[PDB]
């Protein structure tokens, strides 16, 4: 299957779209580090892909705050250690000015810290990188998440940056901006069917299936640096 | 493999793209009508298909006009008639006024033309469309493709109305625009590495994967009136 | 006043916009040419011009169809009879196949080959173009008005290619993408409020201003192939 | 002349843009607050507005540091007190991580803690917000510029959020992308002709011409959440 002899690192897979991939990944024959805060949350996907099938040498489970150093360094460390090399890495990490400064930290900060320090091996394996952005940033207003999108909107220029910086060292670089995601009454039901035009929620596992085509050069490798949005038509409303 | 018992129309198929993503969807399994108006390029298509070990049942060769109302629906009434169903359409059709004319006649025209005629069908089996535009089309300016770029402007426009008109249909609607494309000195290569970040020219069978990406819900059931982009990064420099 | 010395050609100049813009450049001082195909709209728009204390030596009023070559020669050879050269174009100009081939040709077409015969003249004066769009065209779907969005994407591709090309020959070339727009209950007026965030309907007089201020180097000489939305934010919903 | 009995700040008005706009605007009758940390530099500004014949009771000079929250108080508080009201706000402010955070606070951070402060005043006045991005945010690569880009992305994003946002409060909000500005040989001559479609360098006064555009509702009110690129054409190569 495709991935296989490939490593990758799945920042914030203790749940929904992180989870999800980290599973499809594994399940791929890839050798996965997935990583959160929640150790619990975290031990759940590394069952979720056990139960798949997969043998439990194949992942690297990292308890850690990806805003910090260490854990930043922990992450890296043990998926080196562990697997020899990095091949992917998947930056699925994420009012007052508190909250600006927690929000950018994690979802822009953070990644910024952590590819920097991917980059050098994701150059030996000629890797690939896929940032996990939102359709929450766009020529759009999105109100209800003043520093999310903002933040994701930052994250849309750095993958475009790193895209054009990093393909030199032998490195692809993309992101995907997911709409609406659930699975991580009738009056619901119809406003879900007007806000999303596909007339369906999106799951974790569509966003997943959009990673791994990024991650895959036999399937998109002339594909570099774009802004790839998977929301069931949200956006385009 | 996927696209098994899957029906598609590939216009603009007698080369280059539209070529290798016929003998792709082919060897997937798809049952595929390619077309054109030179007949010897078209049957040279329909070889690599039967070289590839692909069925001749399993290919449709029409040569026609794509452009005319006759042509169209030579195209469309041949492949319902042998393959009983539509599943996808790949819409590869494509100074003076003259040459506005004839530009637009056969990158806009004739592709509204053709979807409008399918959709019926596509609606049957809750298809996909994906409409080839190029990076001739975006924020930024091409002169030296003065109609064939405002054309794929209005491709992408239409094919984000579309996207979210035919949605309530079944049909799933999303567009291509690719960079630069060969294979359908010292300074050439040094100047091919500048202009494109890739560091490596497009090839037909890079954008047929893309295309193939679009037209399988599997893969990418939640991308919806999306314009994606496959240029090896050129558009962002 | 600006525009003084200053010779305009105004396309569809018989209503709402283009007779709002009309009046103001000519109480600017522009020695303005209106057109369009309805006699009694069109001097109704004379009549605004006139009511403003403008002499009626500075308008020029040609009734024809634009759309046709014989129409642009005369809108155009009338302009540099009577004012002796041009220096500002506004092109204000603008479901079946057949509609969608007369909507291209008043909304496209028209403009192209009006604007092909206007660059000589506009190049001697070091001119400007101002292109009317639509928010109609933009990065999201507009089934609502199908071949009209269309039309208007392909306006900001042309907007932005011309702008880089005739630049060259001292030409400034930008364009307006206009939002809901009128004067050209409590139910209604609620959603307006809800649809329009600047809680305020757009007027003809609000899109005119921003169509001097692009045809004025004073103001905006560095403004250069640029759409500029006009819109009370509704775009951005 | 217009903005006569409006009172606007322009933060980074010791120089280039920031000091352009600060004259222009005192010349058009506005009561200015200009604000920097290079006393001296600023003191400049202030002598080229009295130099204009401006009087001295219109200017207020602010030295601090627009990063801190007593910064931000003092420029704000001066305002209001020495003017007694405020119309407008110009936010004109603006590897390793250290690089990074330097970059965003001064570039993000500060701007949102400082409009957040003026809100409550630009709602009295229905007053109107200019923020000063750059074309280094846009859908391309900027790779020379990592962390300004980035944060001028977030600038675009947050300037449409606001947009919508505070307008339910009469604030009018937008924000300028600059290309290429200078005054704040055969062969650079060259160079330039080539990477500036307009042929010659952007000039302070031209940003400062279109932020008074955007600050006056007779010529913009219509204008809302708009990302006004003034770049002379180069963001379209």
């Amino acid at each position: 299957t495709r991935f296989a002899e490939k490593v990758a690192i799945i920042t914030g897979s203790s749940n929904g779209i992180g989870r999800a991939t980290a599973v499809l990944f594994a399940r791929e024959g890839a050798k996965v580090t997935i990583t959160g805060r929640h150790a619990e949350r975290l031990e759940e996907t590394r069952q979720q892909i056990l139960a798949a099938g997969v043998s439990e040498q194949n992942v690297n489970s990292v308890v850690a705050d990806v805003t910090t150093d260490a854990g930043q360094d922990e992450i890296l460390s043990t998926t080196l250690g562990k697997f020899g090399k990095l091949d992917i890495l998947v930056n699925n990490a994420g009012q007052s000015i508190e909250s600006y400064d927690a929000t950018l930290n994690l979802n822009l900060r953070s990644v910024i810290a952590l590819t920097k320090k991917a980059v050098p091996h994701l150059s030996s394996t000629k890797g690939e990188i896929v940032n996990i952005s939102s359709i929450a940033s766009g020529l759009h207003a999105t109100p209800d998440f003043p520093y999310y999108s903002i933040a994701k909107a930052a994250i849309d220029q750095y993958t475009r940056n790193t895209a054009i910086d990093l393909i030199q060292h032998g490195i692809r670089v993309n992101s995907i901006s997911p709409g609406l995601v659930a699975t991580g009454f009738y009056s619901t039901m119809a406003t879900m069917k007007e806000c999303v035009p596909a007339g369906v929620m999106g799951q974790p596992q569509d966003i997943a299936e959009v990673i791994a085509f990024l991650a895959d050069r036999k399937t998109s490798s002339y594909i570099i640096g774009h802004q790839l949005v998977v929301d069931g038509g949200s956006s385009l409303i």
